[PDB]
């Protein structure tokens, strides 16, 4: 079963037992990644655009209740809270920064990397471990600090 399916499944699912914040979550991702495929002017994505598309959101979601918190809005914070508790269920295991941080040694070290003009050989060799793990942006800002 394709991810949009699973949504589409969650969605009635959610409606039937009445799971009216899940719902929205899953209609949400759903759309986002319709509307990546528009943006693409494409049919759907491929496995790993939508791995991009979910961390994506994920982030948003983390981005904002930072910013609730910041707002002293507990109870954003929490309906924030509920969110990345529905989504990470659709997601693999998300590394802590420390988890990957440890991974972008570890590449590095193993393909002989050293400077940015290693950047290319880096992040090819560290995307199959981290892809849905970890946001895109910090994993090419945390591959880039450690290059020299």
């Amino acid at each position: 079963m394709s991810l949009l399916e699973r949504l589409n499944q969650d969605m009635k699912l959610y409606m039937k037992n009445r799971e009216k914040d899940k719902l929205t979550v899953v209609r949400m991702v759903k759309a986002s990644l319709q509307n990546e495929a528009i943006k693409l002017k494409k049919d759907s994505l491929t496995e790993d655009e939508e791995l991009t598309v979910l961390s994506r959101e994920l982030k948003q979601r983390k981005d904002s209740l930072q910013e609730f918190s910041n707002a002293n809005r507990l109870d954003l914070v929490d309906k924030v809270q509920k969110e990345l508790d529905i989504l990470e269920v659709y997601l693999p295991e998300q590394l802590s920064e420390e988890e990957l941080r440890t991974i972008v040694n570890e590449t590095i070290a193993e393909v002989g990397a050293s400077s940015k003009a290693d950047m290319g050989k880096v992040m090819g060799a560290i995307m199959p471990k981290v892809k849905g793990k970890a946001d895109g942006s910090l994993i090419n800002k945390l591959v880039s600090s450690q290059l020299s």
